[PDB]
C-alpha cells in the first residue's frame, strides 16, 4: 500500500529541505520512497513555459494544471500503486494558494479543473510550514516567476494556505515554520510514526 | 467592428486550404484580415512540446487550453477590437471533437475548463468541413477514432445550427470557397 503526503508553504518555509529530510528518513528505514514536486514533476518544460512574459493566470493555472496530471499519472499514481511513500515539495495546494488566493482565479473553476486533472487524488497528510510572508521574504530571493509581486500578494498566499487548512484539518498538519529545524523533523516524523508503521 | 471566424474539420479536410483561401480573399478585397490557428498561436512551445511520450488526454487538453487561453487573450481579442476579421485554422471545437467525443473525456468537465479559457468568445461562425476519414486520410489512432472525432463534430453542428455551417468537404475547393464567401458576405462590414 503506498503513501502519498505532500510539503506546502512560501518559499522559504523550509518545506522543500523538509520534504528531503522526510525522504532519507524513510530511506534509512528501508522504506521505498519517490520524492517529486511542482512544477515539473510531470511535465519538466512547463518550468520553462511558466516564464512566458505577462502570462495570463489562467494560461499559467492551465499549465500547471497539465503538468499535474502528467505528474499524478505518470509519477504519482504508479508510485503508490508500487507500495512507496510518495512525497511531493507542493501539489494541489499550491495552485489553489498562489493562483487562487494569490492572483484571484476563482476557486470554484480551480476545483472543477483540478477534477479530473488530479483523478480526485488527495494527499493522506500535508504538511504545511507555516510563516509570516515578511519572514518567507527575507529567506530567499522568489522564483523567477514571481518578479513584481509584492508582500500584499504573499500574504494573500500565506492566509489562503491557512484557510485550505481549516477547511480540512485532518489533512493539513499545520507547523510553526519558526521553529529550529529538527524540531519540525522531529513533528513531521510523529505525525508519520502511526502510518509507517 | 472585428469579426471571429473558424475554421474545422479532420485534417486532410480542406480546412487549412480554405482558410487560407478566404484571407486571401479577404486581403484582396482591402479587408482587414489576421490569420491565425491552434494550437500555437498563443503559447508556440505548446506545438513543439506537443509530441510527448503517452501525454494523458487530460495533459493535452490542459496544454490546448493554456495555448488557446494566451491566444484569445494576446492574439484574437485584440485582433477584434482593432476592427479585423479573425480566422482561427481550428478552436475550441476541436479540442471539444477530438478529446471529448474521440478520446472520450466527459465534456461537461471540457466546457467547464473552456469557460474562463476562452473568456466565453465564441465564433459568429465556424466553417466545417466534413467528410469521412478515409476520405481525409486519403490527403494526409485507428478509423474509429477518427469516425468519432467526425461524428462528433456534427452532434456538435446539430447543438449549434446558427454558428455551424457544414460543408462537404469532398466538393471541388472552388465551390466550397465560393460557398464559404456567399456566408460571410452578409457578414461584412
Ligand atoms: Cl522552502
Ligand atoms: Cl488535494
Ligand atoms: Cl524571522
Ligand atoms: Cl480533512
Ligand atoms: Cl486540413
Ligand atoms: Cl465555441
Ligand atoms: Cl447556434
Ligand atoms: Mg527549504
Ligand atoms: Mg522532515
Ligand atoms: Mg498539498
Ligand atoms: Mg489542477
Ligand atoms: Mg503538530
Ligand atoms: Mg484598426
Ligand atoms: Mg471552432
Ligand atoms: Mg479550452
Ligand atoms: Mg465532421
Ligand atoms: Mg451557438
Amino acid at each position: 500500500p503506498g503513501l502519498f503526503l505532500t510539503l506546502e508553504g512560501l518559499d522559504g518555509s523550509g518545506k522543500t529541505t523538509q520534504a528531503r529530510r522526510l525522504a532519507a528518513f524513510l530511506e534509512a528505514q528501508g522504506r521505498p520512497v519517490l520524492l517529486t514536486r511542482e512544477p515539473g514533476g510531470g511535465l519538466p518544460e512547463v518550468r520553462s513555459l511558466l516564464l512566458t512574459q505577462e502570462l495570463s493566470p489562467e494560461a499559467e493555472y492551465l499549465l500547471f494544471s497539465a503538468d499535474r496530471a502528467e505528474h499524478v499519472r505518470k509519477v504519482i499514481l504508479p508510485g503508490l500503486a508500487a507500495g512507496k511513500v510518495v512525497i511531493s515539495d507542493r501539489y494541489l495546494d499550491s495552485s489553489l494558494a498562489y493562483q487562487g488566493y494569490g492572483r484571484g482565479l476563482p476557486l470554484p473553476w480551480l476545483r472543477e479543473v483540478a477534477r479530473e486533472a488530479t483523478r480526485g487524488l488527495k494527499p493522506r497528510l500535508t504538511f504545511l510550514l507555516d510563516l509570516p510572508p515578511e519572514a518567507a521574504l527575507r529567506r530567499v530571493r522568489r522564483p523567477d516567476r514571481l518578479e513584481g509581486l509584492g508582500l500584499e500578494f504573499f500574504r494573500r498566499v500565506r492566509e489562503g494556505y491557512l484557510a485550505l487548512a481549516r477547511a480540512e484539518p485532518g489533512r493539513f498538519v499545520v507547523l510553526d515554520a519558526t521553529l529550529p529545524e529538527e524540531e519540525i523533523a522531529r513533528a513531521i516524523q510523529a505525525h508519520l510514526r502511526p502510518l509507517l508503521p
